[PDB]
């Protein structure tokens, strides 16, 4: 089954990346509602979810460069604000929005 | 209990503020079940969250509980040289007391 463990601090999604990772585990990326509601559960603040639509613009895949299904997206999101959002966090009501991959979050980290 | 290692090498402190930051603690073991637990997540040399920091031969957990089963290689815990106060569990699954400011893989435990 995968676990689901949040962070204390709030790191830029490269860090949280490297966080995860170390421990042999990565972001936090929620197939369904049943993974969605578990990240919500761990996450005491908005987090980053390993999601990005770095590659092409409003493709968004998860870190290993696979193709998302399940997407739980905040009305209005994702709208790619100013220079660019690239990056996903799950807000505090379990919504997603895209955010700048340079911005801090706390993360949630997935093992299996 | 979840255990998961970690992938690099890193002293105490560093190894301590690993697990804690996922809201976990380094590893420590309470039977020959979950010390085989870690053994198998530990590819190599690992830390235990256990010490005799405070105290000289009295090993506890870092929550400060007292430690009841314990797993020492023969000849251990032997606090060589200027002191071992920090504990590894070997490749074969025993321990062994080492400096705390010594390098090795970590593995966390989770609830
Ligand atoms: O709504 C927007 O609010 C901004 C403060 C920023 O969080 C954006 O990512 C959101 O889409
Ligand atoms: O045996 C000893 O070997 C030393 C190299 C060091 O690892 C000590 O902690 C052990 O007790
Ligand atoms: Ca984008
Ligand atoms: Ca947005
Ligand atoms: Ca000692
Ligand atoms: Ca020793
Ligand atoms: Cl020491």
């Amino acid at each position: 089954k995968k676990y689901f463990m949040s962070s204390v601090r709030r790191m830029p999604l490269n860090r949280a990346k490297a966080l995860c990772s170390e421990l042999q585990g990565t972001v936090a990326t929620p197939r369904n509602a049943e993974e969605n509601r578990a990240i919500q559960n761990v996450a005491k603040d908005v987090a980053f979810l390993g999601i990005t639509d770095q590659r092409t613009e409003n493709v968004f895949e998860d870190l290993t460069g696979n193709r998302v299904r399940y997407t739980n997206w905040n009305e209005g999101e994702p709208n790619n604000v100013g220079s660019g959002e690239n990056c996903v966090v799950l807000l505090t009501n379990g919504k997603w929005n895209d955010v700048p991959c340079s911005d801090s979050f706390l993360v949630v980290c997935e093992f299996s």
